RNA sequence: GCGCACCGCGCGCAGGGGGGCCGGCGCGGCAUCUGGGAAGACUCCUAAGGCGCAAGGGAAUACCCCGUGCGCCGGGGG
């Protein structure tokens, strides 16, 4: 943390969200990035055959 | 009709059959009036925006709140 590069570029920073700030995430902050669950918003129709199925 | 005063009524109670059919309660209609809901699509349809589903974040942790992917309607313009 104190030998970082602040102008440093990775491409996983286009497909992350990072740590933020105490600002930007207020009482849900840790100093952590979050991860994927593997959850997605489904979309209507595949959702529609899920609840002819339930 | 028994017990209580065999110098008395009435009383404690078992309950027959009908009565005053007095009022409440129950059920049935009730032309209207009253209230609520539904309601006509001219009407009301919460606004120029809203709604749904699925994910994401936060909690008064039963409720609720905020703005990503899919859709559904709407206003405006046309």
């Amino acid at each position: 943390a104190a030998e970082r590069n602040e102008d440093e570029f990775y491409f996983g920073m286009m497909s992350r969200k990072g740590p933020g700030s105490a600002l930007t995430r207020g009482k849900g902050f840790t100093g952590t990035v979050d991860g994927d669950r593997g959850n997605k918003a489904l979309s209507v129709e595949t959702v529609r055959l899920l609840k002819t199925q339930d």
